């Protein structure tokens, strides 16, 4: 764990108050399971590592990182108080890789592939109860 690479997203705090609903086993147990096991995942699997990626300038521009090895540990560790919270940061972890990536890099291409999937699953996502 390189100094040069910054803390990851928070994943434990007791002062945060947590809330299991079915909104969120739903992200747990349908949408991570389903793309946590794409061909695509594994650049999405954990922080990205800017030392061993030689991308020196990495956190100069994404200052909100996300990644599914961040969002698993929140999902199995009962972070979160709703499903808008878990899926922000689905959000976020695109949006860092399409802002930070030429369009059509390969690393576009596999967001992108998983994006579609994660968009049809949350359609799905349901109603609370």
């Amino acid at each position: 764990g390189s100094h040069m690479n910054p803390p990851p997203p928070e994943t434990s705090n007791p002062n945060k108050p947590k809330r299991q609903t079915n909104q969120l086993q739903y992200l747990l147990r349908v949408v991570l399971k389903t793309l946590w096991k794409h061909q695509f995942a594994w650049p999405f699997q954990q922080p990205v590592d800017a030392v061993k990626l030689n991308l020196p300038d990495y956190y100069k521009i994404i200052k909100t990182p996300m990644d599914m090895g961040t969002i698993k540990k929140r999902l199995e560790n009962n972070y979160y108080w709703n499903a808008q919270e878990c899926i922000q940061d689905f959000n976020t972890m695109f949006t860092n890789c399409y802002i930070y990536n030429k369009p059509g890099d390969d690393i576009v291409l596999m967001a992108e592939a998983l994006e579609k999937l994660f968009l049809q699953k949350i359609n799905e996502l349901p109603t609370e109860e």
